[PDB]
């Protein structure tokens, strides 16, 4: 199936349009979907105004099988993260529908891990292909595992950058050479050029490939009410540029 | 008047619609959007695809004194911008009078890329603990025009807006120090004060189609231009309208250095 | 009376001839070496082979009155360390009132390197353009006992010296943030904040023998124990003395928040 | 020869005792100087006081040709810097007489740039073995060059950072990976550590190799008089991990 596929920006994102979302798709949408969300690591349909807890938590089996910690948010997750990237098999997606969508603020902002890549150096690429970092849980929005800092994708075989706000520290290096090299290559996820920001509405549902970005959620609507329901994905576990694998510790 | 004004971002930006821009608008309509501006720091008017380099132009006049810089044939004062500016500044902060505000069209707009964000440095102001209110208002910075996308001038990093009265960040990548540290230390302060400029709260992204325009209070706003686009055409045409000598929080004023 | 007093580096440091230091010393030579410290920040004697676990305890009693922290044998209050400091800091800052002073000897010196060094935080201070003088003053710092080589609290970032009335910085690798910031923006005004502190103007590396003694005024200074001797022994061993709780430009004081 | 040499630092410098320094000595007091130099990254001979400005220069000549821009300082080097790195042949070695000697204060600190090097990890060696750094003349105490980041010694094959306040930036990063970067490898050289302090009598003479440290004038002693007067030797043209070689420019 070719769907309608509309690209945001120009290095990430892409809307769908007619496709109304269930737990009844057949295998040929849920694949070109699938696809789609490979390439353009966050896809977004607008007016899914059926859709309830339900039919979401459907829906999403229909991808892979749900991980727990369906979960409500309402405090807010503005600091670059991959979900759950203090656990070893962290999730491979997350489906995110607009419960409540305040009037002016309230958007959300993905960083495509694996352009972000692409686009340092060759020198500065293979010094992230040997980092390892810790991730803990130490800073949770809604534990101790080292991931590698480059994650090769066990379906593109694309490298991304496996970073976020959840990094305690780069193993190996000082304090200050960890927050050094940290910054290079975190400041490379979220360059304006390599995001793209969605402005919710009521309904609006979006599903990113978490192997493969970071995201954040714009705390700028006061006390406007804001509620967005999430479900993820188990994931498989990170395979580094040599093969070496993440361990939970 | 009440225009018809829809908020972009929670903290700057606000699309103005049923508005046809021309040279021909009358006093009220005007002051309504010069009021939009101050208080929204950027507006947006989609679909003015009747507008042309002299009605853009004409259209400018009505809000201040269009000013220059080597602009487009058949014009006094139109710049284009295309073959990019992705990196956060101020317009010409390295004069000592910089513009006040540019209004932006777009002629020919990618069909993916291309966006422009805009920071809100009235607001990256308020949010700094006082102390750092403190300690900002009573710094200096040398801008150059070594940096130019399309001279040094000495502003204070605090700039008392001539109509608000709000205090904005007078920052940017036209900045080449803090006057009166080190390297390490005015990259530091620099560092801090710019990264509550662009923190993703205090921004505002456009999404441009042909036709689009964008006015920007330049005394109180950085912006950016995503260079995202590859090789697609991007045309895109600005008038800057002349602005007055930035006031420090104790009524100092800027002094241009080199020219 | 004027000791034979002989300044190591231009800014901190001074050597002290002609004192054999004991528990014996009368109240004017005792004094003379109070005036000596608040002065220079820290002090070195060198050959005081005389001085042994005990005379040294004894010694330091005549300053001010001793504290602990596991302790060596005969001793009430003396902490060894050796099998490493090198980091800056101001001793035990992570409890509300730190040691005004500690007395350091060497027992065992390595042939190469084994070096301390000190810096003048009350420079520190004094260098820093008016204005960020103005926000240092303004600042405070949680302070814990994560990072140690040998519990929180809440310092100001300036310390008014309790008899010198000199103000200093109050920072070091105790320092887990800044209160009030952002950990980007504490880490930047850390960062500028400390890197006065060990700027090399306002430092002093000592090459240990064995029987040297240096005692420095812990109020006003950071230490750095330089870690490059491989696995050639070095053994120190250090008494502290009780100090004040410290009082900020305003006369604030420091609070302990988890014990 | 073994000279009388004791070590200062646990990882630089060491003063040479019992040798008076004069355009007299011979073949092997000099080979055993040029040694200890190689070894130690900078030597200290102390009351010199015999030496004046000829038998300074005439004592340099004994251990290489004598380039120009003898020098007089006196306005001050306090910057971590490797003299005259903005030329393409920069200096192999210094040798610098104290004629005035500051009652507090002067100093002069060397930092070791090999062992700066050696103590970095492994993928963060093969980084800077890979970076290449702009040297311009903006800056001078008393052009634009590139040189490789990591300098192959001509002499021990030791590898060495070949940085310094003379760098305008690394080649090939934007402004704030330059700076993060040159943060990293810059702080390994000033790492207290890797440094040696010499505080100057009058007649005190100091040499070091100049491809393999940095140094820096500390500026503390107000207007006490201080005087240094330097000779520096010319030197090879730097050769890089990968045998590629500077290119002024
Ligand atoms: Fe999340
Ligand atoms: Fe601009
Ligand atoms: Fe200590
Ligand atoms: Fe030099």
């Amino acid at each position: 199936l070719e769907l309608d596929v509309h690209p945001v920006a120009g290095r990430i994102g892409a809307e769908i349009r007619g496709v109304k979302l269930s737990p009844d798709l057949d295998a040929a949408t849920v694949e070109a979907i699938q696809a789609a969300l490979v390439r353009h690591k966050v896809i977004f349909f607008r007016g899914q105004t059926h859709l309830d807890d339900q039919s979401q938590e459907g829906f999403a089996k229909l991808l892979g099988e749900p991980v727990a910690h369906l979960l409500q948010l309402d405090q807010r997750a503005n600091s670059w993260h991959t979900d759950v990237t203090f656990v070893e098999a962290y999730p491979k997606a997350s489906i995110l529908r607009s419960v409540v969508a305040p009037a002016s603020g309230g958007d959300t902002v993905w960083a495509n891990t694996a352009a972000a890549y692409q686009e340092l150096p060759e020198p500065l690429r293979e010094l992230a292909d040997k980092l390892w970092a810790v991730h803990s849980n130490e800073y949770d929005y809604a534990y101790e595992t080292e991931h590698p800092v480059v994650r090769v994708h066990p379906i593109s075989g694309e490298r991304a950058l496996q970073l976020g706000h959840f990094v305690k520290r780069i193993k190996g290096y000082s304090l200050a050479d960890s927050q050094h090299l940290f910054a290079v290559l975190q400041g490379h996820v979220t360059r304006l050029e390599n995001t793209v920001r969605w402005r919710w509405e009521a309904g609006d549902v979006a599903i990113w490939d978490n192997r493969a970005t970071q995201h954040y959620a714009v705390d700028d609507y006061g006390t406007q009410p804001r509620i967005v329901r999430r479900v993820t994905l188990a994931g498989e576990v990170p395979v580094g540029v040599d093969g070496q694998l993440s361990r939970t510790t």
